[PDB]
């Protein structure tokens, strides 16, 4: 059964909620981004209307096998009316094709549902400035202040200059680069294009980064190993063990590997500053976890939340504690007194 947070009130709609069966009064589906946890239940016998971006009708279709005829994709930053209900879909700053929805009910209520997303005050300057809202459905992934992480650019530098330094003073060293899931592609194109190297991988992972329109994408990947020196794998390959046994595959090309693992938040991040991470070794393995994150930062979400001035805010990220539930509600009081909404 689809919990009420997933429901739009005053409407027909529901946003990422297609493994509960057929909803009682949904007219259309929304998801916001092709992650698991949300497009959890699509296949290609589903036969209602599905509404994202572009880039997410491409993943449902390629991937998923949707049949086309289901699939409404939208542009982003146009108004665009939706079983006579007007919407506007917004840049989400997660993962390639993740969006916010703007609801605007017919009775005058405004509601943006952020989906997943990393506040950015870029956002500030969207289509979102012209209009109060509301409702609020907040991606509270890392609402509590003791997340912290470095920006985006701060990580890819490191990475980059890591990379460069160790196939700079090693020729014959392999870089890997983790993954499980769409987003952080930014990781392993930067470390490719600083080392002049086209990215190999799977055929399933090709595939998937075909639909994404980056641009002069056959330009930066390829499915030939043998040519490429950055590798990605699954990310539970990234292990002592499974990077031994990548490295006897290479046929003797390589003598060291240096791996990555994008991770979110970890608690080193309350004591480590990023310039000083370190990376875990065994022999000619070494190992860097390092935090790229795609969700806000408890003060990126602040920041984002005391801008926007909501009237109610209904959480859909560790909703199912009473202890986080309170927690939230702490926070959300605090940035409401400080600001005086
Ligand atoms: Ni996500």
């Amino acid at each position: 059964t689809c919990p009420f947070y997933k429901k739009i009130p005053g409407t027909g709609f529901t946003v990422d909620a297609f493994q509960y069966g057929v909803v009682e009064g949904c007219t259309a589906y929304f998801l916001t981004h092709f992650h698991s946890d949300h497009y959890a239940g699509l296949s290609k016998h589903f036969t209602f209307p599905v509404y994202c971006s572009e880039i997410t009708g491409n993943l449902l279709k390629n991937k998923l096998h949707v049949q086309e005829q289901y699939i409404h994709p939208l542009p982003l930053d146009t108004e665009c009316i939706v079983n006579g209900v007007k919407v506007v879909l917004l840049d989400a700053n997660h993962c390639p094709g993740a969006v916010m929805i703007l609801f605007y009910l017919p009775n005058g209520t405004v509601i943006l549902h952020t989906g997943d997303f990393r506040a950015d005050p870029s956002m500030e300057r969207s289509l979102l400035a012209d209009q109060k809202v509301h409702m609020l459905y907040l991606d509270t992934t890392y609402c509590s202040p003791e997340y912290t992480f470095p920006s985006q650019q701060e990580v890819i530098r490191f990475a980059i200059n890591t990379a460069f330094e160790a196939v700079t003073l090693n020729p014959h060293a392999l870089v890997v680069c983790g993954t499980y899931s769409i987003g952080k592609e930014k990781v392993f194109l930067a470390i490719a294009d600083v080392l002049g190297s086209k990215v190999g991988m799977s055929q399933e992972k090709y595939k998937t980064l075909q639909c994404l329109n980056i641009p002069e994408i056959n330009s930066l990947i390829t499915t030939d190993m043998c040519s490429s020196l950055v590798h990605l794998l699954p990310m539970m390959q990234i292990n002592f063990k499974g990077l031994q046994s990548h490295l006897k595959k290479c046929g003797g090309k390589y003598n060291q590997i240096l791996a990555f693992r994008p991770t979110g938040w970890t608690h080193s991040n309350k004591f480590t500053r990023i310039a000083d991470v370190i990376p875990q070794t065994k022999g000619n393995i070494s190992i860097y976890g390092i935090p790229y994150s795609e969700h806000s930062s408890y003060l990126e979400m602040k920041r984002f939340v005391q801008w926007l001035k909501p009237q109610k805010i209904i959480p859909t990220v560790n909703v199912g504690t009473w202890k986080s539930r309170s927690t939230m509600e702490k926070y959300f009081r605090e940035w409401k007194l400080e600001a005086g909404y």
